[PDB]
């Protein structure tokens, strides 16, 4: 069981950062959403568009997939997304993350019935 | 199991104008802490001294906790803390929180050995 001091510190201190950063994003962001368990996932990009736009994408521009699949499309448009980049510094559990707003056309495997996108394979 | 479309939006989809905002800080962080998993918790602060400092307190001025246990301090000074309330809008599992920058002294109960926080009792 997490002990009470570990706890309070999970709880209760940020050392280590202030609210008033723009490039701490990455970092909070990776870890409310999963994925620095077990490893660090070492590249992972964020959307800010609506969930109805980026939907939108399966319904535009084929486009090869970078592994090879025939299920990938791209945006009409370039997106607002956010690029979340381990950093060579970066060591499990501690996993650290560079920020990197990027205004570019995004590249998702899309899937399902119907069909919507399941796998993020680039930006361009 | 986590749908692909569901794995999809919690790796990638962050939808808002400005994700990395100041403002964004709590609903971050309070995800990233584990403060939102079953519920969301409705207030918590978060502390930016050095960990060696919220110890100090510790061995600073006793006070009786809000909730009459005896083992409470308060800081001797005043620290910058953030703290994180749910707004109306919020409901699980979309947790939305208000960050308010403070600096404020702290009260925390103290337990273990060696005597370290515990639990945040209020700011003061
Ligand atoms: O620009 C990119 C490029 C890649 N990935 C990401 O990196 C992993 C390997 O390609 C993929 O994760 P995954 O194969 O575990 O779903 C994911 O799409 C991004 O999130 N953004
Ligand atoms: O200023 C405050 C006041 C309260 N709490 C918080 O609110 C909960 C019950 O009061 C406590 O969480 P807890 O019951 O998991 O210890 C926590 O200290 C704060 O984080 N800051």
């Amino acid at each position: 069981k997490e002990s009470a001091a570990a706890k309070f510190e999970r709880q209760h201190m940020d050392s280590g950062n202030s609210p008033s950063s723009s490039s701490n994003y990455c970092n909070l962001m990776m870890c409310c959403r999963k994925m620095t368990q077990g490893k660090c996932k070492p590249v992972n990009t964020f959307v800010h568009e609506s969930l109805a736009d980026v939907k939108a994408v399966c319904s535009q521009k084929k486009v090869t997939c970078k592994n090879g699949q025939t299920n990938c499309y791209q945006s009409k448009s370039t997106m607002r997304i956010t690029d979340c980049r381990e950093t060579g510094s970066s060591k499990y559990p501690n996993c650290a993350y560079k920020t990197t707003q990027v205004e570019k056309h995004i590249i998702v495997a899309c899937g399902g019935k119907p069909s919507v996108p399941v796998h993020f394979d680039a930006s361009v």
